[PDB]
């Protein structure tokens, strides 16, 4: 069975979706890797449009929006764009999900994962900065969240907050932290002290490259700590 | 009664909540005007902090999640942020909103604007970019919708969504347009020779200052045009 991990955040700006191209990138190296963008903004299906659009991909008809509503099957939806990395894009269409009236509503993710899952080790889930029913259906079917967060009014409320809505959701979800846009330089480092003492707190990330060993660390880290 | 403006978009990054900002502001010179923070991200809250922050003002217990959950009155959540500029503060607890089980959901802020309103000559309302029921709370409640946009993938795909959720609320509700971000040396404007020909485009925004006198240009034709 896969190792399904989503990356979500309730504050936007935070490097959400970067962190979970890049995760999911470094995971692919050795590994079969599915990334999910179950984002509405759809950033990551931007990050790969070029190779998309090489591809000839009508995402339109072949989303992750589609699937949730049964009108297309999971496997029709994969897209391969990168070594060992598989992309289920997002499309706009998806803002219409929260509204849609649906039996099971909760599970569709679940359930369309099941008739797939098995030909890979890991998939990523990249979410709405949104406590809403997308994100319920990304959560219920995870065995980690990663929340990469930065240093800002409100952070250990909000990360309280999303705490709070896996506990009602009746999960057992451990939850990895990352602080981004990390300021070596910084006067009052509140945040970081605050985390620095919890187990499941990976690293920061900085505000080929320096940016990628980072991002390696926080996910040898990870990869040690589950 | 006070005319109500939504600021709305379902794409993040267009400067939707600085337009409300500064549209209201300019409205503010020479009418009341009171702006509602309806965004779970809160901007508009962090850009007046400061000045919230002075008068000491509880904002985890008066916010809009709690005029909503019947938890306050409206007035005692109501703040002086400038002269003739009234504020509403959002606050992280908006994000629980989409999953509380409530009747009549839809006309919860509708209900509380009418037992004050009266005060008011303009109700400027910056809401999520989702489609969701903090946005019909602020739809039903508007006489007009101001959206401001990017030259970007899918934008008049975006906008046409937005439209069918409006026609699906059953309103007649006008929507006037702004282009952010313009840039004028743009190799293919197509975005521009699309919406320049709509009656209720207003014109655009470039990427004291000359950016207050575009936003003044903006507001001047929509207050010609409504
Ligand atoms: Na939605
Ligand atoms: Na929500």
């Amino acid at each position: 069975k896969p190792k399904i991990i989503t990356i979500a955040s309730i504050k936007g700006g935070v490097g959400k979706s970067t962190s979970a191209i890049i995760l999911a990138t470094l995971l692919s190296k050795n590994n079969k890797v599915l990334l999910i963008d179950m984002d509405t903004q759809a950033s990551i299906t931007s990050y790969f449009y070029e190779k998309i659009e090489k591809l000839g991909i009508n995402f339109t008809k072949f989303n992750i929006y589609e699937i949730l509503k049964e009108n297309v099957d999971i496997d029709s939806t994969i897209i391969n764009v990168d070594n060992n990395l598989d992309l289920i894009p997002s499309y706009l269409t998806l803002h219409n999900f929260s509204e849609d009236k649906i039996e099971h509503k909760d599970f569709l993710l679940k359930t369309s994962l099941g008739t797939l899952y098995y030909k890979y080790d890991y998939i990523v889930i990249d979410t709405n900065p949104s406590l809403d029913v997308t994100l319920k259906n990304a959560l219920l079917c995870s065995d980690y969240v990663i929340i990469p967060m930065t240093a800002e009014k409100w952070a250990v409320e909000s990360l309280d907050l999303f705490n709070f809505f896996v506990r009602k959701l009746n999960l057992f979800l451990p939850i990895f932290l990352i602080i981004t846009r990390f300021k070596k330089n910084r006067t009052h480092k509140t945040l970081f002290e605050i985390l620095k003492t919890k187990d499941r707190f990976l690293g920061t990330i900085s505000e080929n490259k320096d940016y990628i060993k980072e991002y390696e660390n926080i996910l040898e880290i990870f990869l040690k700590k589950i």
